[PDB]
């Protein structure tokens, strides 16, 4: 059945929940499966169907539903008057302490699409929960297309791997890793002329997206 969370919990990638996949805000609404694996059962958030793994201890964190999800619709005009909103979450979000959580979701600590996920929610606009999910939704652009409130994305020839948001002036606002990155939330540039951080990623610079709609996943 469908439930709305009463604190922010937590979902893994597997059952044994030794990763973390997403987390869930309070009020957020999801499905409960009947596949318990462990003691573990396999959950599906509602506004961007993104699957994972909760513990059987936080089923009691969950309120039934009687009026279920149904995603809101925005224009792209609209959408437009909402990206400075997005950018504010964003630039707050890196003002506060805050280290690169792979599945952060609620902050203040983030991965670099829970990020994203989390800023467009601030204004009402859901997007999926992984990157490559966030460019298959959105609307590719060219990079010189790029204008502030889109997505820049990175990653292998397979798949995007890493996004952030654009500013404007080749700017752009991320969560990034250790290795390459910052540990957190901090600004880029598309240029080999940046520092050694926007040149690690911009090697890895794969596309660009305009939001054009809000996620409206299928009801299973």
């Amino acid at each position: 059945g469908e439930y709305q969370c009463l604190a922010a919990l937590n979902l893994y990638d597997s059952p044994e929940c030794t990763s973390l996949a997403t987390q869930a805000a309070v009020g957020r609404h999801l499905q409960v499966t009947s596949n318990q694996q462990g003691a573990a059962v396999e959950v599906c958030l509602c506004e961007d169907d993104y699957p994972g793994w909760l513990s059987l201890g936080d089923l009691g964190l969950l309120k039934p539903a009687t009026v279920l999800y149904q995603a809101k619709s925005f224009s792209e005009s609209e959408i437009k008057k909402l990206l400075p909103g997005a950018i504010a979450f964003t630039q707050k979000a890196m003002q506060q302490s805050n280290y690169y959580l792979w599945g952060g979701t609620v902050g203040p600590n983030y991965d670099c699409s829970g990020l994203m996920q989390a800023a467009f929610v601030s204004v009402g606009i859901w997007l999926p929960r992984d990157a490559y999910q966030q460019e298959a939704f959105t609307q590719a652009i060219t990079i010189d297309e790029l204008a502030p409130g889109d997505l820049v994305f990175f990653g292998t020839p397979v798949k995007a791997t890493h996004v952030g948001l654009y500013l404007g002036d080749g700017c752009y606002i991320h969560s990034s890793g250790k290795a390459q990155g910052r540990d957190g939330i901090g600004i880029d540039i598309l240029s080999e002329q940046g520092d050694v951080v926007s040149r690690s990623y911009y090697q890895q610079l794969r596309g660009a997206g305009r939001v054009v709609k809000s996620y409206k996943p299928q009801r299973h």
